[PDB]
């Protein structure tokens, strides 16, 4: 039987490409996905025109909230009630907005970007653990130590991805579960974002003055879900092209 | 005039410490505390004894929720009440028990240990920084961090996400002139609860000593931070564990 | 035409592995060693008779002196002389025994665990782009280096000026297409000369598993950093350690 | 009686406001200096002015030699000779210039680089140890993980500082020595460097965008030194102004 894999925010840009490549290393899949009910229903399509039965969809809000248990215990479930098993999580989902310290709510940008980046992850794991080659993956941040300017819930979040990352790492080894980080610099820049702030991002990276595709975020998550990396555990991998190694 | 304080959590052991050494240099303090108000009065009076008006105590409950802006508003705006100003914020108040990943619901233990090590302290420093001398503010870390202790998930993700607000906010609020800085205990006083075995197993670990910090010790590098001698300082988390953290397993 | 690589000190235990993998993936490879000739010779003709002319050996002390330049220039060279090419350099060989702060003399000390763990290195790196596809060194690190072992301070000085060299390099030689990367090992092959009871004592603090990795598995990532599915990746370190640095003393 | 301090490269800079912070703290001081002879004794002549027989100087080159170990045991001496005890060593002294990966040699480079940086360091904490609120601090570098470019030798040096300084602090604490670290960002700068680059660093700076001077430097010190962190070791105090943490 061929292992599964959930991947949160699985829609579009880099959760796309790392269900994609899952794939077509031979997981079956679950795209979860929020908004984007079209993006992530075309990608089950495409998958499973490759090979029938291998990709579901499971919508849910990762928000944090009383429900949010229950939805990450229902994202687990469906992987199981699909596929019989769940072998791996990549964590990717994430909410990404400035929250100033000096029209939302900030108790609601609180529960989006912490729970997103941090306690979905957690309460994902605590399934995915609780349910049983596995292995979690999660998406950090290269640039978690030289934040960006404002970006402080967020910088939070995924500084509270990394101690998960290590924890889980730690509690979880007994149970053969290894729990590992990948960790963009400047990948796929937001949509919103001018060519031009682009442009500046991708003049100070080292490696080729360009950003990360999606393709080699995923690679990585590729490498840590394999048995080329079964001792490798509590291990958060820069992708980078030597972004975070770059003074001010 | 005399420069004022808020320390959370300030009833009993470091927070208390923090807060007495604080008003020792000659800083009016507002003590916050959460159940312990007998031991909060109590030190409020000691303090007012020993300077007339230059203590008050501040209730609030800091788990998440939405009223915690609100609350974390109001502790702010109590020490502006009081004192008429507010130079410092030690954010000390911290929730701290297991949460296995394998009789609270998990929505009030990611409430009250995430609230507490994270949110407040966020939301503290938002209204420290919006209501503005030598600003700063100091978050007690873990020096652990990186070596947390088995199924405290959710503990030290607070204490993760501190870490990445203490750097965040320096870096946010250095041109407000507000250093944002840590400090990181080990072992220090040891839960109350622990029995005398487990606390002699953490103390033998500790290279310098084998001992574990006085809640003085820790309050030290705090009075070192919110000090002129800490002047350029910000975004740095000083460790006060006695070489603790570099012990390998 | 297929791609070269030097691996030093690859006669034996990790470098070995490190130097076959290379080998099955499809390098040609230039065995360094120091002191083991017949091993390095032995694999040579075991790595030849796969495929032939694929593997050379060559002998270079990488002890710190007034020649060690030299040397490191002659071990690149040789893999131009053999090869026509080198896309990789694998920066393996170690020296490792205690140098307490309280029969070789301090200066030999010296020489030998900052000579291995970091000049070499240096010059080996420098050599290796100034002789200038997908071009890439990788440095052995410690998982560890963060919690020492007692009283290895040479050594451990070697190591953090290692993940110095591997971040600088990185940084300096991106523009060149060159990456430079890390393998972190925790616990892997345990010295030959190493107890069988201190060995044990070892493998139980390891999380995952209870053992220590293979010298297949510290290759393994190797094997990810040198190919191109990490195009992007650079001045990265990867630990293999199963969890063991998480651990707290 | 009062304690003693050796200061290595304490004629200038950062160096002397160390020793000058100590004296006034009321420790004795040797000024230790390598080619700085006339303001090594100058600063000597301006201790011993304020209270007799509190200074003495020391000639040493820390490059790396095999006569190296014998320079570094005779640092330690001079200070015993002079005031028959050595309770605090500061390990200053540091040679600091680009050295490219593609007219000295590069062995010598190597020498005076990895020498003043890391061996001497080494080896001056060896004899400090073998020969007894006794601490070590040595001068590290806030931006160690985010190197400027082509200094790859100056970095490994620094990074080897930090491997000592926490190595020291964990094999030395059974014999209550404390070893810490103070990190410098931007602090004074080469005297050589042009003042608009001087400026491009100070405009980086978050914190006041300044650099720190000597004496906020030699605070750090004082505080690691004192009864004040009578529980800290291997510790690594940045005084940065924040520099650190500011993305590319
Ligand atoms: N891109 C980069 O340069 C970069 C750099 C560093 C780290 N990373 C990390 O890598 C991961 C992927 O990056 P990315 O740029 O592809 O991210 P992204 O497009 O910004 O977000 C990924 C997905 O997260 C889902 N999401 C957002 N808010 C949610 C919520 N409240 N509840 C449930 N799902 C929610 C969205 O799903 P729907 O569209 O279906 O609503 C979105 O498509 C993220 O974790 C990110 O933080 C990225
Ligand atoms: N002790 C150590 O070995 C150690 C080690 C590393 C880090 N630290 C950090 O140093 C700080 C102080 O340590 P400690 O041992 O003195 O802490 P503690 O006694 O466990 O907690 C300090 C105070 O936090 C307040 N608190 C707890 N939950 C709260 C809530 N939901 N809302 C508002 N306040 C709440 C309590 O106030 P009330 O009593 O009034 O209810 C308590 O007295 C903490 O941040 C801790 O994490 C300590
Ligand atoms: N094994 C572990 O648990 C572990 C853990 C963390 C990091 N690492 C790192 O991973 C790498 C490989 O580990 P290992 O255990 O396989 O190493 P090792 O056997 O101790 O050393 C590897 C080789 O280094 C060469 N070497 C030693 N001194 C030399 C010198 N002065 N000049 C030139 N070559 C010299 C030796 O070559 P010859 O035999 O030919 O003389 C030796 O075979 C090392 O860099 C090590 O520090 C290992
Ligand atoms: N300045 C900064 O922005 C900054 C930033 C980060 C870290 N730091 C660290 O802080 C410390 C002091 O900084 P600094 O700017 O004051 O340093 P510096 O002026 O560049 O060097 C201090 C002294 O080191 C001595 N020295 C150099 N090479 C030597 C050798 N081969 N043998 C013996 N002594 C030698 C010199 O003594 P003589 O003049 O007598 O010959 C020099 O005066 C250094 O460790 C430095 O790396 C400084
Ligand atoms: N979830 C997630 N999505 C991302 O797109 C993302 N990007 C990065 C690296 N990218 C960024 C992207 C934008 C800015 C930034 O300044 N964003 C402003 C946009 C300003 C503008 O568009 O002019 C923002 O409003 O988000 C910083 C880092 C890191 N983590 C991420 N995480
Ligand atoms: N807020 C806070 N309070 C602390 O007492 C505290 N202590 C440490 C270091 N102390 C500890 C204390 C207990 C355990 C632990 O195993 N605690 C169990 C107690 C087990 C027992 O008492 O037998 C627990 O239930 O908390 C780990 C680290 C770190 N951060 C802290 N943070
Ligand atoms: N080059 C290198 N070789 C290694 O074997 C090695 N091993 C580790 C992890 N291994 C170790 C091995 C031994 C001791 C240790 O206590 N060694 C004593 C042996 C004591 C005994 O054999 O009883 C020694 O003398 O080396 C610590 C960590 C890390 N880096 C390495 N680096
Ligand atoms: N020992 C030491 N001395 C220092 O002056 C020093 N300065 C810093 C921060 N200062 C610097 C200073 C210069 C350059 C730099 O680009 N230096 C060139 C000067 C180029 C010019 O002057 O135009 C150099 O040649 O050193 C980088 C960081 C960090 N560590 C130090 N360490």
């Amino acid at each position: 039987e061929a292992p599964a894999a959930v991947v949160t925010g699985a829609a579009k840009r880099i959760g796309r490409a790392i269900a994609v490549k899952l794939h077509q290393t031979g997981y079956r899949v679950v795209i979860h996905y929020h908004n984007s009910a079209e993006a992530a229903v075309s990608l089950a399509d495409e998958l499973n025109k490759e090979r029938s039965n291998t990709a579901v969809v499971c919508q849910a809000d990762l928000t944090n909230s009383n429900v949010l248990p229950a939805s990450c215990e229902e994202i687990i479930n469906s992987c199981f009630r699909a596929f019989g098993r769940c072998d791996v999580l990549v964590n990717n989902a994430s909410a990404f907005y400035p929250t100033p310290l000096v029209g939302k709510t900030v108790e609601t940008q609180v529960a989006e970007l912490i729970g997103t980046n941090a306690i979905a992850p957690f309460l994902l794991t605590m399934s995915f653990a609780q349910r049983q080659n596995l292995s979690i993956v999660n998406l950090c941040d290269a640039m978690v130590d030289q934040p960006c300017m404002a970006f402080s819930l967020y910088n939070m979040g995924k500084h509270a991805l990394v101690g998960l990352t290590q924890s889980a790492a730690l509690e979880l080894a007994p149970y053969g579960i290894r729990v590992n980080g990948v960790a963009p610099g400047v990948s796929l820049l937001p949509v919103a974002m001018g060519e031009e702030e682009k442009d500046k991002w991708r003049r100070k990276v080292p490696l080729g003055r360009r950003e990360a595709s999606a393709e080699q975020i995923a690679d990585a998550v590729i490498f840590l879900v394999s048995g080329s990396a079964q001792y490798i555990t509590g291990s958060i991998i820069k992708v980078d092209g030597g972004l975070s190694l770059v003074h001010a």
